[PDB]
């Protein structure tokens, strides 16, 4: 309502938007409650099957947690808003859609971090990313320790972690932070047609992915192809995978709906 | 033999080639069977130090599991061809020897499961690849969600697997998902030299290399370098360890026997 | 003295491989004090980030000692290869970051050093490899472990089954190596990095060493609760509070462990 705001004017697709534009789209308290709000409704919507994450205006994404508040914090507020932003990481990662992060200026400190719990990130040519939080003397404490060396190595996590440095956009296509960089007017555009692809696809076996994949990358190999194995057990009585042999039989586009 | 061809032309190498052309090579059951059958028997041959992995043709590698053969499938029968898969894929993974995959072309849902199997992949320049598997309302059953992210990251897996979008070897290149690409007309040439060479490595240390690596990755640091320690308990008594050490005083090129 | 160590600029210490001579390989003697060296350095709250490198344009480490070696049975190998593993482990236990500066060639242990330290930055000019596979036997110093959480499974296994050395520009492809700058500029971009990670925050320089180093050991949940602990080591710090402090009156803070 007053710091975020949803789109829902595209069929199956939800558009989020961090709506905090004169403080750079920072995670202030109050916003991430919102935000929560949110997330419990999208988890419980069928008819979405995709989410996108944004920032409002053309600077930033999300400039992180938001220091202006977290200078007038005591120790245990530092704690219970910490404990916010972590639970809000967790929320959007647990999604049962995939969530696109549309990156589209700056994303720094908590914003890298909001980023990292989405399922793939795309960025304008103008967006900058990293880590900062050494430089202010504290350490990523929602995740960016964690997820960032997952996704593109230990050794470049360390660098980015250490210095605490500002990367560009493509700077972070070349490490494998964003899986795409496009020119700045055309993210949003991009980020719609991705989303609608997804949108296109089974949504039962969509949603079965995320979680094979999610929770399977943190175990042995062993074990997490018996994760996948269980996985498939449910797209095998759907409705939608005998329209996808019979879309193959009839030479034609596919019709999923989702049961 | 019928849907495969085994090649033993050149010395320690072995060429596997799928050899279903008129479709595409996919994978029916009886093309399982009889790679099941051959993959049992090079697991037991000593004198065999590398495998290759290709398809018949210039236009598919693999085309993945034969949907003419799935449709209509009851239950069972579903649960048994998945099952028949994702063994076959185990045991070109567990196979003592390093497996390269050249693919020749299209390597699309399982076929991009079985590049995966194999230890390393070189990808003709007109090969493109891809988990299809969401697009007919399914997901990879035959670790696709599992090799994938481990080879080339979460997130990038993650929006292939979602989209089930189809990438050329350049892309597939860039992503870390290929190692190498050719020409299609080279390729089988570039497969025999990079298997002579590791061919020409004291196989007894290749094939320890082999599972310090795949097993040492599937948990903590600290246990994989215990792994690592017995494993070097492995060579350091073997005469080819002394053969390396002579060849290299004698500046003559080494002849390992496998002892 | 087969090592040398000179601070470079406040809190950054280079440490120089100085066997040039032998390729600045890894023999017992320099192995003890680089040892000796590390095991004060845990200790030190002077030091922020350490620099590893070696003397010289050709070589960065070549390993093993060969000549050391060549009068070796099986179990004199084994103290020395217990040496060389223990080192490693040292380095990447070390409470501050540790940068390679790669300077030259980089073959087995040098190969294995470079990967236990936290990141990499090499000369155009420097190669890496792990060529054990040539001569019959296996990375003894963690190659096999290091390589592939770097680089990923398939490079790493197609580097170790073949033996193959790589250039430094290869090898900034692959991940294997963060930065690669002109030979006659490593010692001042090292220097450089050096300079901007210990004008942050010591505790929580080493804090992010801890919980990125074993929380990535494990499964996301349980490094998640892994990096809540380390946060708690930051909250109360004097650092925090001057960090926010110099961010407000926009100049430059000024850290002490503390
Ligand atoms: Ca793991």
């Amino acid at each position: 309502l007053q710091n975020i705001s949803v789109d829902y004017a595209t069929p199956h697709v939800v558009k989020i938007s961090l709506n905090r534009e004169r403080q750079a789209n920072s995670l202030s308290l109050a916003l991430l409650e919102e935000l929560q709000n949110i997330l419990t409704q999208i988890n419980e919507e069928a008819n979405t099957r995709v989410v996108i994450l944004t920032g409002a205006g053309e600077k930033a994404f999300c400039a992180g947690a938001d220091l202006k508040e977290r200078a007038g914090m005591n120790e245990e507020q530092v704690r219970h808003a910490v404990s916010m932003i972590r639970t809000t990481m967790e929320m959007v990662e647990q999604l049962p859609q995939p969530v696109i992060a549309a990156i589209n200026g700056i994303a720094l400190g908590g914003g890298t971090e909001l980023s990292l719990a989405c399922d793939f990130r795309i960025a304008a040519e103008s967006a900058s990313l990293g880590l900062t939080e050494t430089t202010l003397a504290i350490i990523p404490g929602a995740g960016g320790t964690q997820r960032l060396p997952r996704l593109i190595g230990v050794g470049r996590a360390k660098e980015l972690i250490y210095t605490g440095r500002r990367i560009s956009a493509q700077e972070a296509k070349e490490y494998g932070l964003v899986e795409f960089v496009v020119p700045v007017h055309l993210l949003e555009e991009k980020a719609i047609e991705i989303a609608e692809k997804i949108a296109s696809n089974g949504p039962i076996a969509v949603r079965l992915a995320k979680e094979a994949i999610s929770n399977g990358i943190q175990v042995d190999l062993h074990t997490g192809l018996q994760m996948e194995k269980q996985a498939y057990e449910g797209v095998i009585h759907t409705k939608d995978r005998l329209e996808g042999l019979q879309a193959f039989k009839e030479k034609r586009t596919p019709m999923y709906k989702g049961e």
